[PDB]
């Protein structure tokens, strides 16, 4: 598969809810985990692999045979804690960019598993961190949108650089610019 990187429009387009839970969804999740493991990430969302569907995966442990392989489909955040905590984040769609993002420390969720059964779960610490980053993804939201002006100002060039790449390869004007 091929990894979708900023400022590709795929990461912004609305994503469709998954209504079919077959072996092709089982295989996609599997593949999504392999991409995650091979790229040394701890999570991954559908758009990042070129598929605009409401599907994500993550393993807090970040290592094969450790932690727990967690998968959520069509999730929805029922509540964000009032407490906001800072934490440094990276993103497979923005090769090389690391920064601080303030996010609520915990969260309550509603979602479906690899088969369709509706369920709820509450998250905290790192698991909550990963989920929110991915959930943002499922909603066309990228991590710099969450950063403060101060923090964004420190990655503008890296973002602009990426924008210059999209243009070099497509001869067209960057679909989105961080100048705007
Ligand atoms: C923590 C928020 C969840 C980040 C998920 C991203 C991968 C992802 O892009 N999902 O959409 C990741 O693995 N980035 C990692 C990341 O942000 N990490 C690795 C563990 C520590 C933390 C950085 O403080 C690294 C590999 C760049
Ligand atoms: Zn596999
Ligand atoms: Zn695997
Ligand atoms: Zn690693
Ligand atoms: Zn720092
Ligand atoms: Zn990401």
């Amino acid at each position: 598969m091929e990894i979708v990187e900023y400022p590709d429009p795929i990461l912004r387009a609305k994503n469709k809810r998954i209504d079919i839970f077959d072996e092709n969804l089982k295989n996609l999740v599997d593949a999504m985990f392999d991409v995650m493991y091979k790229t040394d990430m701890i999570g991954l969302s559908a758009p990042q692999v070129g598929l605009n569907v409401q599907l994500m995966v993550f393993n807090p442990a970040g290592e094969p045979g450790e932690g727990k392989e967690i998968v959520l489909v069509n999730p929805k955040i029922k509540k964000y804690s009032d407490k906001l905590v800072p934490f440094d984040e990276g993103c497979l769609s923005f090769p090389g960019i690391y920064a601080e993002v303030v996010r609520p420390q915990s969260v309550k969720i509603d979602a479906r598993d690899i088969t369709g059964e509706r369920f709820s779960i509450s998250l905290s610490r790192l698991p909550a961190r990963i989920f929110q980053h991915e959930y943002d993804h499922l909603e066309g939201v990228l991590f710099f949108d969450r950063m403060t002006d101060q923090v964004l100002d420190s990655i503008r060039e890296e973002l602009e650089a990426l924008e210059k790449k999209y243009e070099e390869k497509t001869g067209l004007p960057s679909p989105e610019r961080v100048e705007a």
